[PDB]
């Protein structure tokens, strides 16, 4: 089959619902994160910079980008 060049697959890692969102899935750990990767954590999201591994709490690298929270106030 054919290809297709990404970098969002957070989607994928659990469903590819019609809706194409259905809200984004939470901070699974044991799971590649690719860039731009988006997981919910705590009520919040975040969005992995760059291929990195692990769960969001400091990035002093810039492994993780908060782009903001799952519920908006």
């Amino acid at each position: 089959g054919p290809s297709t060049s990404m970098e969002n697959l957070v989607s994928l890692q659990n469903l590819l619902v019609y809706v194409n969102w259905s809200s984004y899935p939470k901070y699974e750990p044991g799971k590649e994160y690719n860039q731009g990767d988006i997981v919910e954590y705590n009520g919040k999201l975040y969005k992995a910079k760059y291929w990195t591994t692990s769960p969001p709490s400091d990035d002093p690298y810039g492994s993780w980008e908060y782009l903001g929270e799952a519920e908006p106030t």
